[PDB]
């Protein structure tokens, strides 16, 4: 298990996410749907000129699995995927950027105009944990509490094929984003035009 500082900026900002008092918490989903939906996009695009990275998989979709007994939400999708390097992910300029506009009047839920949308997670979770598979390497387990550090491991859990799935461990008072009615809403809110299903799990 390797175990990493976050940089700077990004200790500060995830500080900020979970410190700041803001209401309008359900944004995290369209930041992580619209993740999945980038990843979706560069796996069909590099399979145009490559048919054979979609061997590990040809359904482009993402899932909305809710886990009541764990307090989980996991967004899974079958996008490119990361590899150990990719898992690299620069966000140095958008997150000062981010804050710098926060201190000028924007809001929280401007996240995703920096690249840095999936900070957003730490809204509702107390720890997230994104397990991802790319073609070209292992399936790798990231996780952070906050706190200033995150660990990578070689996952041992199920194959994925390929993809990215983010598990988060919800807060103790934000259960409501394991309700079928409320994932609901807010898909249909924030995330309807995407172009790729959306199956939303049932328990
Ligand atoms: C711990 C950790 C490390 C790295 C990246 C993330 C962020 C993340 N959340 N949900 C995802 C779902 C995915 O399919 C991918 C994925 O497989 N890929 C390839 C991916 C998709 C989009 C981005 N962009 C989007 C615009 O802002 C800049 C980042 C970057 C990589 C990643 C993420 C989290």
């Amino acid at each position: 298990v390797e175990t990493f500082a976050f940089q700077a900026e990004i200790a500060q900002l995830m500080s900020l996410i979970i410190n700041t008092f803001y209401s309008n918490k359900e944004i995290f989903l369209r930041e992580l749907i619209s993740n999945s939906s980038d990843a979706l996009d560069k796996i069909r695009y590099e399979s145009l000129t490559d048919p054979s990275k979609l061997d590990s998989g040809k359904e482009l979709h993402i899932n909305l699995i809710p886990n009541k007994q764990d307090r989980t939400l996991t967004i899974v999708d079958t996008g490119i995927g990361m590899t150990k390097a990719d898992l690299n992910l620069i966000a140095k300029s958008g997150t000062k950027a981010f804050m710098e506009a926060l201190q000028a009047g924007a809001d929280i839920s401007m996240i995703g105009q920096f690249g840095v949308g999936f900070y957003s997670a730490y809204l509702v979770a107390e720890k997230v944990t994104v397990i991802t598979k790319h073609n070209d390497d292992e399936q790798y387990a990231w996780e952070s509490s906050a706190g200033g550090s995150f660990t990578v491991r070689t996952d041992t859990g199920e194959p994925m094929g390929r993809g990215t799935k983010v598990i988060l461990h919800l807060k103790e008072d934000q259960t409501e984003y394991l309700e079928e009615r409320r994932i609901k809403e807010i898909v249909k809110k924030h995330s309807q035009f995407i172009g790729y299903p959306i199956t939303l799990f049932v328990e």
